[PDB]
């Protein structure tokens, strides 16, 4: 398993655009548009970041570049975070992953935001990072999701994902 399996479980993917669980514009593999109310504002910014009239639909392959190109920025954002940096590096490879996903989700951002649970993560104190990850909105807005990666960063293992 890896990031890409990861995340394609937890995302989904539509060819057409839909809106995701907050009602935002989204398409591909959770690649989020705009959090604009307009349709219109949506599919501008879909043929911007395809490079071609789409009108609201894309193919899997442009799907599947969407998604290397978001997994990149991602990681490399988290790489120039001085808050997240730290803990990726302290972090073992399957680890890394539910960390990813997070920022893949709620953006750097909001992720660095859990700032205990990070430092508890940091410090590899697993079952307590677990606990106050779970508290939180994220948690109570897509329990079954959050479950997952929090069960990831719990066991450093990809049992949460296997047999899905
Ligand atoms: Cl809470
Ligand atoms: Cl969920």
């Amino acid at each position: 398993m890896n990031i890409f399996e990861m995340l394609r479980i937890d995302e989904g993917l539509r060819l057409k655009i839909y809106k995701d669980t907050e009602g935002y514009y989204t398409i591909g593999i959770g690649h989020l548009l705009t959090k604009s109310p307009s349709l219109n504002a949506a599919k501008s910014e879909l043929d911007k970041a395809i490079g071609r009239n789409c009108n609201g639909v894309i193919t899997k392959d442009e799907a599947e570049k969407l998604f290397n190109q978001d997994v990149d920025a991602a990681v490399r954002g988290i790489l120039r975070n001085a808050k997240l940096k730290p803990v990726y590096a302290s972090l073992d490879a399957v680890r890394h992953c539910a960390l990813i996903n997070m920022v893949f989700q709620m953006g750097e951002t909001g992720v660095a935001g859990f700032t205990n649970s990070l430092r508890m993560l940091q410090q590899k104190r697993w079952d307590e990072a677990a606990v106050n990850l779970a508290k939180s909105r994220w948690y109570n807005q897509t329990p079954n999701r959050a479950k997952r990666v929090i069960t990831t960063f719990r066991t450093g293992t990809w049992d949460a994902y296997k047999n899905l």
